[PDB]
């Protein structure tokens, strides 16, 4: 049962009514499902930046959206999709950030998952980021109503970060060290 995490009830229902209104003006039809390609134009044209080329958009969100293979679309594809990037207004911002750290750390992340570093997010609960480390698993969480301006990510504990890479600086995925421990910051 697709839900997102790491949320309050009430967050819950606001997000799922957000998913609802952006599904509704993409395919004007509450439920039900569309073609593939007409769900990522949609939301391309919807989601990009004004400066953003609808093209890149198109294949960004191709990409994000696994798998390539289906042919079609539903709600809860747009819940998914809104839950590990969202809100909307910031969605690419957030895409882009996160993306880039994977990009300089291996390729770690996945959206379509089928020693070394793993990450990908949680099909059940959608803005859970799920971490395979050599200590083990992690998860964090992508908080859906809140833009990529504010602390949009929080933790088991309820401690948020700002963003992405500041999260993946406090915590990253020995070296003979010559420093007393309180010269530490």
């Amino acid at each position: 049962s697709m839900c997102i995490g790491n949320s309050t009830p009430n967050e819950q229902e606001t997000f799922r009514a957000k998913v609802d209104e952006i599904w509704f003006r993409l395919t004007q039809k509450t439920d039900g499902t569309v073609m593939r390609d007409f769900l990522i134009e949609k939301a391309a044209e919807y989601f990009k930046q004004p400066e953003q080329p609808k093209q890149n958009a198109i294949e960004v969100i191709s990409a994000i959206m696994a798998p390539q293979e289906e042919q079609t679309k539903s709600k809860a594809d747009l819940y998914k999709f809104l839950a590990m990037f969202g809100p909307y207004e910031t969605i690419m911002l957030k895409i882009a950030s996160l993306l880039l750290i994977s990009n300089n750390k291996g390729h770690w992340l996945t959206f379509d998952p089928q020693d070394s570093i793993s990450g990908w997010f949680d099909q059940n609960e959608p803005n859970c980021l799920i971490l395979k480390t050599p200590t083990g698993i992690r998860k964090i969480w992508n908080k859906p109503l809140i833009e990529a301006t504010g602390q949009y990510l929080m933790d088991e504990n309820g401690e948020k970060y700002d963003s992405w890479d500041k999260y993946f600086e406090m915590k990253p995925i020995a070296y003979p060290t010559f420093a007393p421990m309180h010269h530490h910051h």
